């Protein structure tokens, strides 16, 4: 049932939903030759959303936030984005502009900026070092170092025992690690099993691109990445 590029147009946005109170969000977005899927979360917290990651770029993101309004029918009124790409930083301006309160790490902040990206507005100050890790509303923000990027994060949701990778995670059928030209391969497995120690009980995680999995796709990231 998972959609794939194959479903969604760029400019739309699907939700699929993962367990109580989780979505995931998938949009595809087109790089020269290249199309890709990319996979976000939202969150239930009481009467509000969390968002993590914007829907790769203004437009898809007004997508996005439409399609919560039709589905969902709840405010979405933070976001976290996970790394400073514009594949999850692109739109953090659409969710200003709805009046989300944009959240990441201070590293991802400057190197957003750095990368002339998108800049969410607040940092979430506690995660400096890898092995850091805060609560926000329903979720855990873990740093666990760097990989696909320096500054990487992954979300958990530890009601329903679901972990976001984002980009620091592979999907099953991946067997190549995309763009490395901000990634720390030689650290990368490292991160991989400081996520795996960190989450033993994960019952669902979520790749940044492709279909979501289990605990395998840990080992299966850091065996492509090798
Ligand atoms: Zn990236």
């Amino acid at each position: 049932e998972y959609p794939t590029v194959d479903d969604i147009p760029v400019g739309e946005v699907r939700l699929y939903k993962i367990g109580d109170g989780v979505w995931s969000h998938i949009a595809t977005q087109k790089l020269g030759d290249t199309v890709y899927s990319s996979n976000g979360l939202i969150v239930r917290d009481a009467d509000e959303l969390l968002l993590i990651d914007t829907a790769w770029g203004a437009k898809n993101t007004v997508a996005l936030l439409a399609e919560i309004e039709k589905q969902i029918g709840l405010p979405v009124t933070r976001s976290i984005s996970t790394h400073f790409h514009d594949a999850r930083v692109g739109g953090v301006d659409v969710l200003r502009a709805a009046g989300v309160a944009t959240y990441t790490s201070p590293l991802t902040r400057q190197l957003a900026e750095a990368a002339g990206n998108e800049v969410p507005a607040h940092s979430l100050k506690a995660l400096s070092s890898s092995g850091d890790v805060v609560r926000f509303g329903p979720v855990e923000v873990f740093y666990p170092g760097a990989a696909h990027s320096g500054d990487n994060l992954v979300v958990y949701v530890p009601a329903v025992r679901v972990l976001f990778g984002g980009c620091a995670v592979h999907e099953a059928s991946r067997e190549s690690a995309g763009n490395v030209a901000d990634a720390n391969l030689a650290e990368w497995p490292a991160t991989i099993k400081r996520i795996q120690q960190r989450y033993p009980e994960a019952e669902v995680v979520i790749p940044g691109h492709g279909l979501p999995g289990g605990l395998e796709l840990l080992q299966h990231t850091t065996n492509v990445v090798k």
